[PDB]
């Protein structure tokens, strides 16, 4: 029932479906206490008192390990995995963790639950390029100004509707585990109730990678950042030409592009469709890529675009090569001494004779 066309075989927009992405995926962390084992403490409040508690970290027996594994697992609100770092780290030392997604996808939102208490100095960047290189996606710093050298908070009107802003909410000690940082990208963008018509924002939400550079906690011997469950919310950038991904022969995530539509991402036109211009699927055009018309005489086709224009945005479809004897834009018309035969179509192997 691919509902990338409609009842009647009509094409209209489709997405995937919302996922946990991190769920399952690696993390290339930048810390793993255990080797060499060492020692960590855990602050316990009960009532007014301060329970310290300290265990140790010891990687090759595994029980009292944190692996990367913890973040992106089932988390169950019981046995609740809790990544850890290397203890006893700190200021100015970028504790950059970093995740690939494996395509582009348009993310609603990044989310982070520590065990830890909410790191003072992190920052969320991301790379649309598949991690060649990366940039700001929101910080988090009580000191904004010096350390991320952000506005604490900035506004976003029309002109740096991409700069990330640098906040301080949730930048808070309590409570010393559980602190949930939900960071969602379109939230407060002045145009974000259209972002089927806003393509700056549809590139804020475009990422392939995410590195968290934790710079600093909060200064309370021992102490560190604990992670439990990580999510990385959101549908697969297939702009809305397919409902769904799929990994092909060697194993890649690619979409499954309707529409006559080409591409991981159906950003472009499949050969021969390229009778429209690929645009974007929104809410109700599919503006789907269409096959030249040729009667049966060409395989190729371009993309004339005086003759979108100058037809007034319709069609710049321009049959190459008609064969069978035929030529014209839409191979109408016979070559030069061959007769149209008037017993045969124009789409015949033979509708035009010497
Ligand atoms: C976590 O898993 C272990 C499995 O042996 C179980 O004993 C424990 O009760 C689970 N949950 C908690 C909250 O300890
Ligand atoms: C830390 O930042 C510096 C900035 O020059 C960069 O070269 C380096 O790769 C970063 N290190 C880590 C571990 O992210």
């Amino acid at each position: 029932p691919d509902p990338c066309y409609d009842e009647h075989g009509l094409p209209r927009r489709c997405i995937p479906d919302f996922v946990n992405s991190a769920f399952g995926k690696e993390v290339k962390v930048s810390s793993t206490c255990g080797k060499p084992p060492s020692r960590y403490c855990v602050v316990t409040e009960k009532g007014e008192e301060q329970v310290r508690s300290c265990h140790l970290c010891n990687a090759s027996d595994p029980k009292r390990a944190h692996p990367p594994s913890f973040l992106t697992d089932l988390n169950n609100p019981h046995n609740l995995t809790c990544w850890q770092s290397d203890s006893y780290v700190q200021y100015p030392h970028n504790v950059t963790l970093t995740l690939s997604l494996g395509k582009k996808f348009e993310v609603t939102y990044v989310s982070l639950q520590f065990c830890s208490p909410r790191p003072e100095s992190m920052a969320i960047y991301k790379s649309m390029d598949y991690g060649k290189t990366w940039v700001p996606f929101q910080f988090y710093s009580t000191q904004c100004r010096k350390m991320y050298n952000k506005p604490s908070r900035a506004a976003i009107t029309k002109q740096n509707e991409q700069e990330a802003i640098c906040t301080d909410s949730h930048t808070d000690v309590r409570p010393l585990s559980g602190g949930l940082i939900a960071f969602s990208t379109l939230d407060g963008r002045p145009t974000a109730h259209d972002f089927d018509n806003s393509p700056v924002l549809q590139d804020w939400v475009t990422a392939t990678d995410i590195k968290v550079t934790f710079s600093r906690l909060h200064t309370f011997d021992s102490y560190f950042y604990a992670v439990s469950d990580l999510q990385v919310g959101g549908r697969c950038k297939c702009n809305g030409h397919a409902s769904r991904c799929v990994r092909d022969r060697d194993d890649n995530l690619v979409c499954d592009c309707k529409h006559n539509t080409a591409g991981p991402e159906c950003d472009r036109c499949k050969p021969f469709h390229y009778d429209r211009p690929w645009q974007r699927a929104t809410a109700r055009e599919a503006n789907e890529c269409v096959a030249c018309n040729c009667n049966l005489h060409a395989r190729r086709c371009r993309f004339n675009m005086e003759l979108y224009k100058l037809s007034g945005r319709k069609s710049g479809g321009v049959c190459l090569n008609c064969r069978h004897n035929t030529a014209g834009r839409h191979c109408h018309y016979c070559k030069e001494g061959f007769y149209r035969d008037l017993s045969k179509p124009i789409s015949h192997r033979k509708a035009c004779k010497e």
